[PDB]
């Protein structure tokens, strides 16, 4: 539920274990 990731979504997405895609930044927990 927190953007604990330095990964963003817009062109791509996140399939990161524990970190899901959210706009504009991927979120975890």
């Amino acid at each position: 539920g927190l953007p604990v990731c330095g990964e963003t979504c817009v062109g791509g997405t996140c399939n990161t274990p524990g970190c899901v895609c959210s706009w504009p930044v991927c979120t975890r927990n």
